[PDB]
């Protein structure tokens, strides 16, 4: 029998392997995190998942925020609070707050860009290059509307993805657009008329300073009085470089080499300067726990940031059956650049206000639900909101380049197993 005065635990290996109950699908993929770190496959990962009720509110940490030592020789954690790098993360931000002055009746979603960007309305569309690499530049057919820039529909592009912007920039177009190494978003031309076709572009870049013209702030302070203040953010920010206490806590950038796969420092321009002006396709810096307590308010459709109809139709299909057509053939054909994350390589999508929609389950009942929106940022940040599961989800990351298959397979594995244990209905 028992021992007097003690409790009753395990006394021999059959009572004590009996005593801790199977792994569920969740410890297991903890697991999965800590093997990545200690095989030092990645640095670190934090991820976050939440539901409405309260009855999930789900952290992990793992690994580190850098590969370089600090000055006791050792490598310092990635926390829930640390400052991190959100890169195309912060179009959700911009999104939002798009929406606001929408609400405010500072904009019209429909209306023309001409009022408050007659310096996107007189830019040219870019056509190609003649014989002796001079451009071929010609006047836009139709109106760019704020519907486009929040859709990717207004034929901006990127010079990194496009091959007429990257030509372009070899021909030396764009040398003086640039300033502490941070090269102009406003400046490049586009490539296509606006409704023509779905192209990730410098579209938020724009509509942020869209924001800044109908408000009369700059982009951080609206960022500031809008979304921060409302939630209780105290670290988000455009501005990295003028706050020392996020400075001395922030995440490195780290990088996977192409030839061997090894994790190196990333001295990111991105990191030393913040550039004179605020771009909202890009520019943010705060922390895991940050970003989720916009998803999770997104989620509760608590008002906080906007009335729940703005948030309903964030979540609306936002393409006619052709541009919906052509973005799923365009990311169905690269998963090269692979905008969905973890998501299947093959599905029906459209787009909404703020990202990508699942058009359909992405597995039955169980994973994401039909109606998800999702986007990410660079540094393998991935971040959904599912309405009809009642889950939102992010795994938070701090390695370049995107995509990377070790990120992606973990970022699945979560997910995975949060729904699989804590989806409801
Ligand atoms: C500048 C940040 C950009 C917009 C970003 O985060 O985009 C993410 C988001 C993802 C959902 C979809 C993406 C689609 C295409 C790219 C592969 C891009 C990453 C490019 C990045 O690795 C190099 C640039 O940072 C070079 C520069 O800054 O000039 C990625």
């Amino acid at each position: 029998h028992h021992s007097s005065g003690l409790v009753p635990r395990g006394s021999h290996m059959g009572s004590i392997i009996d005593a801790a109950a199977a792994a569920g699908p969740v410890v297991l993929m903890e697991t999965a995190f800590r093997k990545a770190v200690e095989s030092r496959q990645i640095p670190g990962a934090v991820i976050m998942a939440r539901d409405a009720s309260g009855n999930l509110n789900y952290t992990r940490c793992f690994g580190a925020r850098t590969v370089r030592r600090d000055e006791n020789n050792q490598l310092p954690p990635l926390q829930v609070d640390t400052p991190c790098r959100l890169a195309a993360a912060t179009k959700l931000l911009t999104t939002i707050m798009v929406l606001q002055c929408m609400e405010r009746g500072l904009v019209d979603l429909d209306e023309t860009v001409d009022r408050l960007l007659p310096d996107l309305s007189a830019m040219p569309v870019l056509e190609g290059f003649d014989d002796a690499g001079n451009a071929r530049l010609r006047e836009r057919r139709g109106k760019i509307t704020l519907r486009h820039l929040l859709t990717h529909t207004s034929g901006l592009s990127y010079v990194f993805l496009h091959p007429l912007l990257r030509e372009y920039m070899a021909q030396g177009y764009l040398q003086s657009a640039e300033k502490f190494g941070i090269q102009s978003r406003l400046a490049p031309p586009a490539v296509n008329d606006p409704g023509a076709e779905w192209i990730y572009g410098t579209n938020l870049d724009w509509a942020g300073k869209l924001v800044e013209r109908a408000t009369g702030l700059d982009l951080e302070q609206y960022l500031q009085e809008n979304i921060c203040a409302p939630l209780g953010i105290t670290d988000m920010t455009f501005k990295l470089q003028q706050r020392p206490d996020m400075l001395a806590r922030r995440a490195d950038q780290t990088h996977r080499n192409s030839a061997d796969g090894r994790l190196r420092y990333d001295d990111s321009v991105y990191f030393r300067a913040d550039g004179e002006e605020c771009f909202g396709g890009q520019g943010v810096f705060s922390s895991p726990g940050s970003y989720m307590k916009v998803l999770h308010s997104l989620l509760k459709r608590d008002g906080l940031l906007l009335q729940p109809q703005t948030v309903d139709l964030m979540f609306q299909p936002a393409l006619e059956p052709r541009l919906e057509e052509q973005m799923n053939q365009h990311m169905d054909a690269s998963p090269h650049i692979n905008y969905g994350g973890p998501m299947p390589m093959v599905l029906r999508r459209s787009f909404g206000l703020g990202g990508i929609i699942a058009l359909e389950d992405l597995d039955g009942e169980n994973w994401r639900r039909k109606g998800s929106l999702t986007f990410g940022g660079g540094p393998n940040i991935v971040w959904q909101i599912d309405p009809k599961a009642g889950l939102c989800t992010l795994a938070f990351f701090q390695l370049e380049p995107w995509n990377d298959p070790v990120c992606r397979d973990l970022t699945r594995t979560f997910e995975h197993a949060i729904y699989a244990q804590y989806q409801q209905g």
